[PDB]
């Protein structure tokens, strides 16, 4: 029985080792309950994860780095290559970015109503407050992230996007649609990773949408406390 949580995990490249403190701070804050079991689907190219040797919920996926732009605008397409192993071993998908960090115990608060639509969406922690004419969203009806003035509700961040399996697949699906499109139009979306999502959750409202204390970045000042926040990557350490 219990409930299934499944973590999306991309971490191609120089950013595999953003996983060790991910993975103890996952363990230690991210659905502790004797209600939860975690998984973690992380997508990357070193032979082997840390302590993967250790836990079995722990899943090495092969995946070499695509560099740039394709490592954040190719980024739904890698996760439908386990499309059929995510609705059978998952209830719940969530994705995470590298270089984030849990310093707060997150339970069943983040759990999307099973009445309502089942997404999750995060607002940027740049945007805070900030009118609709501020927002980057793509001003080009060619592509098919676009969204006209005036129109809009908050913006979303693909830092961090979640849902039941069920809802958030078929988000995915749509995004691959919505690139091999541009790509056969020759346009690419700006900015890729986080205007897409923000098309679809203008078509499709997440039940319920994060604060950017999820998504807080490392050394900023913002008007809430941080719960999730997004690391430095250029510091020394790392
Ligand atoms: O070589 C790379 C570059 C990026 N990412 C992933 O892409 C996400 C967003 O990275 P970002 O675009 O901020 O890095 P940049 O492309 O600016 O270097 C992160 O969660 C990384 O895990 C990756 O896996 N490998
Ligand atoms: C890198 C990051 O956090 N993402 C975005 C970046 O893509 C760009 O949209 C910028 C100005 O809108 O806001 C943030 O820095």
């Amino acid at each position: 029985s219990h409930m299934r949580i499944g973590i999306l995990y991309i971490c191609t490249g120089k950013y595999d080792i953003f996983w060790k403190d991910f993975y103890l701070s996952a363990e230690r804050y991210f659905m502790q309950d004797q209600s939860f079991i975690i998984e973690y689907y992380v997508f990357t190219d070193s032979p082997k994860l840390y302590d993967e040797e250790n836990n079995k919920h722990i899943h090495r996926i092969k995946q070499k780095n695509l560099g740039w732009p394709d490592n954040t605008l190719k980024r739904f397409h890698i996760f439908l290559r386990i499309k059929e192993q995510l609705e059978r071993e998952t209830d719940y998908l969530f994705f995470f970015n590298a270089n984030l960090l849990f310093t707060s115990p997150i339970g069943k608060e983040i759990l999307p109503p099973s009445d309502s639509n089942g997404l999750l969406g995060t607002m940027h922690p740049g945007f805070y407050n900030k009118p609709n004419s501020e927002f980057t969203y793509e001003r080009r009806d060619a592509s098919t992230a676009y969204i006209p003035e005036g129109e809009g509700r908050y913006y979303y961040a693909g830092g961090l996007s979640g849902g039941c399996t069920k809802a958030y697949l078929k988000l995915c699906t749509t995004i691959c649609s919505w690139v091999d499109r541009d790509a056969t139009n020759h346009i690419i979306p700006i900015w890729h990773d986080q205007s897409l999502i923000n098309k679809y959750f203008l078509d499709n409202p997440p039940a319920i949408t994060l604060s950017p204390a999820y998504l807080y970045p490392e050394g900023w000042l913002l008007p809430f406390e941080p719960i999730i926040l997004i690391r430095d990557k250029n510091k020394p350490q790392y």
